[PDB]
Order: C-alpha cells, then sequence, then structure tokens
C-alpha cells in the first residue's frame, strides 16, 4: 500500500504537502522521495483530479523552460491561466491550470506507483 | 530533434558535459534546462550505457540521503562501489558506478524527453 502520509487513487500514491516551497524545492522533495512532481502525460484528467481540491495552488511539474510542458513528458495542450508572460512554473486548484513566478512558496503534490 | 550539444539515443537526448560541476551544481543545470540528472529507475542498463564511456566519472542522479537511491525513482538494488562510508553522492563510468564526495567536481550527464 501507500507510505504514511500518502494517498492512494487507482495504481498510483500520491502526496500532498502541508508546507509551502518554490518550484525548486518542491521539484527536490518529490525527487528525494521517489517520485515526481505531478503531472497529467495525457493531457486529461485535470478538472477532474482538481475536483478534490479548493482554491488553493499546489506545484505540479509544469514548467514553461523550452514551451510549456509536462516535466518528462510531453507538450501541454490544456489551456492554462497566465496572468503575466513571465510565469514559468504550473500550479494547480479546483478551477484548473495557472502559471505562477517560480519563486512562490506553494504546496505541491507528488506522484509514484503504488508498488 | 535535440537541440545542439545534446546527443540523441532511442527516445531521448542526453547532455554530456565538458566542464565539472559538484553534484548539487549538476543537479541543478539539468533541472534548469528542462531536464533531469541521469537516472536509471529500473535498476538496469548501467554497464550497457556505461559502454560509451571511458575511465572518466560523470554525475548521475544517484544520492545517499535516507539510503541509495535513484533521484525520483525507486532504492539503488545495483552494486556502487563505496570505499568510504560517508560519500553520499554517486557518479557513473565505464566499470559502472562509484561513490564519491558531493563536492566533487565532475563532468555530469543531464537527460530529457526527445521533442
Amino acid at each position: 500500500m501507500c507510505p504514511i502520509l500518502w494517498t492512494r487513487n487507482g495504481s498510483h500514491c500520491y502526496y500532498f504537502s502541508m508546507e509551502k516551497k518554490d518550484w525548486n524545492s518542491s521539484l527536490k522533495f518529490c525527487a528525494d522521495k521517489g517520485s515526481h512532481l505531478l503531472t497529467f502525460p495525457d493531457n486529461q484528467g485535470v478538472k477532474l483530479f482538481g475536483e478534490y481540491l479548493g482554491q488553493d495552488f499546489y506545484w505540479i511539474g509544469l514548467r514553461n523552460i523550452d514551451g510549456w510542458r509536462w516535466e518528462g513528458g510531453p507538450a501541454l495542450s490544456l489551456r492554462i491561466l497566465t496572468n503575466s508572460l513571465i510565469q514559468r512554473c504550473g500550479a494547480i486548484h479546483r478551477n484548473g491550470l495557472q502559471a505562477s513566478s517560480c519563486e512562490v512558496a506553494l504546496q505541491w503534490i507528488c506522484k509514484k506507483v503504488l508498488y
């Protein structure tokens, strides 16, 4: 089953942080825990997944370094609310995807398969 | 195709550095380029991949913070030559995996999706 503090859904385990970290640090945390920041490589399920969240944002594995792309995955085909061109990190909340400065400290979500 | 300076192999692009950096700086370099320090999450393929290398070592995403583990992956199941217990960072060369002080400046290898 999923490790303590993690949450199960389907065939994966998710970690919803309580603490807030900037994007780089959120990535390190997931990486150190044998996981990756949350991604939707199929470019589907964001709204559905968002139904378990509220208005607060969570960092996910989405950035615009060479165009918006899922970390380790394909390009983003979904709309991401981008208020300013300089925002290169993506976050998720109930109402969808939204860009933010990568320096903002937000909770984050890690994902890994249930062993 | 892979950007200039990068090399293709199958479904991914790799970056073999010429300059040397300590482990944290190498990890950071790959992350900032929308890639990650090389890992073998399936715990196989090290020897084969090493056939393209020589004696010089390259930093990879293998570290011992809470046991030897692949960043974003499972625990290490392959042997890593560790002559000193305090060496917490892993590197690769032709002959396999070897632990080293994380302060050593070595070349590094980044890995990202081919697009």
